[PDB]
């Protein structure tokens, strides 16, 4: 858990569930959305 300065991190299991995910996501912080964007890239140093 916990916040980050120099955010609000998190560490997580791969094989858990994404709906309680979105209720920690959206309930205990910010909205919803009218849209969501994706942009892969990572691969590139």
């Amino acid at each position: 858990f916990g916040d980050i300065q120099f955010g609000k991190y998190l560490r997580l299991s791969c094989d858990t569930d994404s709906e309680t995910l979105y209720e920690l996501l959206t309930q205990h912080w910010h909205l919803k959305t009218p849209n969501l964007v994706i942009s892969v890239t990572g691969g590139a140093k």
